RNA sequence: UGAACUCGCUGUGAAGAUGCAGUGUACCCGCGGCAAGACGGAAAGACCCCGUGAACCUUUACUAUAGCUUGACACUGAACA
């Protein structure tokens, strides 16, 4: 499939470029996520006609956004007391859900699926790094405080 | 249930005769019995053979097929070795 791009994806294709790729790529996750559309020749023709002077621009506050959100907390100790069992050995394992709700109770409007882990469960008190995926271009790294 | 004025023997005869030949006996007709014969009645022999007949059934008969299994291509992507 011929598609014309609309974000910095990784490998294929740059911004404005119109690149051949499999159709089930093309098909399942760039025209649901936002990225690509389809290069029919009206598709090119309407980029060229308007759409080239806005999508850079999108991007550019896009990256201004990102960066927004992640320095409005880099303090990187957030403070959960979730339930636990004695020296070690967390009651019940936590949901990257739970985290999310922690970091939005004090600071951040990140989401759910805006953070990554290497664990995910946290299973254990402690200083556990934790990253963060709000683009897949930039990341932050605020790191919590879990206690019984 | 072809029609009957439907005896016995010996012989002849699709080769085991109430019906032919030869011969012996028997008046016409019931009734109650028996059951040897009328190749008695019943059922186009059920064993056998024939049909370039049928059915089912078996299998290492033939040719197929549902199924189960194999691989290519599609739905079907991204990276990295
Ligand atoms: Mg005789
Ligand atoms: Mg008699
Ligand atoms: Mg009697
Ligand atoms: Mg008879
Ligand atoms: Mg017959």
């Amino acid at each position: 499939m011929q598609v014309i791009l609309l974000d910095k994806v990784a490998n294929l294709g740059s911004l404005g470029d119109q690149v051949n790729v499999k159709a089930g790529y093309a098909r399942n996750f760039l025209v649901p996520q936002g990225k690509a559309v389809p290069a029919t020749k009206k598709n090119i023709e309407f980029f060229e006609a308007r759409r080239a002077e806005l999508e850079a621009k999108l991007a550019e506050v896009l990256a201004a956004a990102n960066a927004r959100a992640e320095k409005i907390n880099a303090l990187e100790t957030v403070t959960i007391a979730s339930k636990a069992g004695d020296e070690g050995k967390l009651f019940g394992s936590i949901g990257t859900r739970d985290i999310a709700d922690a970091v939005t109770a004090a600071g951040v409007e990140v989401a759910k699926s805006e953070v990554r882990l290497p664990n995910g469960v946290l299973r254990t008190t402690g200083e556990h790094e934790v990253s963060f995926q709000v683009h897949s271009e930039v990341f932050a790294k605020v790191i919590v405080n879990v206690v019984a």
